[PDB]
DNA sequence: ATATCTTAATTTTGGTTAATA
DNA sequence: TATTAACCAAAATTAAGATAT
């Protein structure tokens, strides 16, 4: 999952990115609405962390622009003014969460994880398939599967986004630090790794390929 | 601190106790050497203050006994005989100190504090794991683990920077000398011995490696 | 034709094992 | 012992051809 930060204050923007990266997220920062708006046009972000109090934005337009271009991107607003009405304006403007500044980073990461779970649970438990992304483990029928690294991350991403196709660019954007540089075959070798150690041996078809579209996780 | 008072005079013994509790010492009292030894068997007292003059009058036989049964305990002897011989013959009997009566409870309290001061320890202790850097002793749940040499110092530096991560270079500059003339693999072979000796038989990750970051001590278990 | 799938080589990054200063 | 050399395992990544659409 890729997070984007738009903090006008220089020090805060940094601290946030460092904490987020430590957790396990891919990250890009912005200090401007214009600079932000460019990023959201080149890359896909799973969540955007923006300040309502920016010099070059009203907040409400910021939240509106992003949720129009990237309609599946989540918007979390941060404000030093956590007033009742400031919050309501943000949420009404299309924000998905509102947090007060100064920040509790332990609570932020929890909400970020909840927002990227897509309504799911932390441990993804479909049938006898159990993917614990936190301990990096996949178990089917009590039997353990051995998938690790990027290849495991596209599987959880494909599972968080089940019954939906995910373009190779989004998998790149979500999991690789510099998605533009890596060749898009990294994604295909990963899917082969997954299928080889899951779909092929366990007589199943978890991932489906859709030409000029992407891949789609299924468990029918 | 637990101090034991063996005094024949009840007057004083109550006074000795009252001042000693006022300072925050656990304190038990007696008037019989027999009684004293009993407490010793059941509990460990950091110090025992006792009168040189008692009905028993065993003298050294008291100091030598207390030390024999419980050697980590100190013996301070109280007497109203101030003669040099009394003092000397008592200290030569094993007394760690000789105070005089009439008693100056102010001095008395200061001297007990000095006989009980522990000082500074470099020992690191976590759960069942204790790391004694001065004795080169790593014991887990009473089970000495055989880590020695640079591996030991590497483990120490990490523990001292627990949670935090230490670069291979930091470890090199600290534990090793002239880091410009050592193969960095020395750290890998060090972490291996560390894991091979402790992390493994202890069945709990001791050290964790972080990509391009190095290692950080991680003991969040038994 | 393109699109991707597989398999292989290569690179990176520590971990392991002995031997030998 | 402490230091090294050789060796292993793993991920990453890119390449190439194969195979499917």
């Amino acid at each position: 999952m890729r997070i984007l930060v738009i903090e006008d204050e220089i020090s805060l923007n940094k601290t946030i990115i460092d904490n987020l990266n430590e957790f396990g997220y891919q990250t890009d920062s912005s200090e401007n609405f214009k600079d932000g708006e460019y990023f959201i046009g080149i890359r896909h972000y799973d969540l955007v962390l923006a300040s309502w109090n920016l010099p070059d934005g009203d907040g409400a337009e910021l939240v509106n622009t992003i949720k129009h271009k990237s309609p599946r991107t989540s918007v979390m607003i941060m404000s030093a003014k956590a007033d009742k009405d400031t919050e309501i304006k943000a949420l009404k403007a299309g924000a998905d969460d509102f947090v007060k500044k100064p920040l509790d980073f332990d609570i932020l990461l929890a909400r970020i994880e909840a927002r990227l779970r897509l309504g799911g649970t932390n441990v993804i438990k479909i049938e006898d398939l159990v993917i614990d992304p936190d301990e990096e483990k996949i178990t089917y029928k009590g039997q353990d599967i051995e998938l690790k690294g990027k290849p495991f991350e596209v599987l959880t991403h494909l599972a968080r986004h089940s019954d939906q196709i995910v373009s190779k660019e989004q998998l790149l954007d979500a999991i690789w630090e510099e998605p533009e540089l890596v060749t898009p075959n990294v994604i295909e070798v990963a899917i082969n790794q997954i299928r080889q150690k899951m779909d092929k041996p366990l007589n199943i078809s978890t991932i489906e390929t859709v030409r000029r579209r992407g891949y789609r996780f299924c468990f029918p």
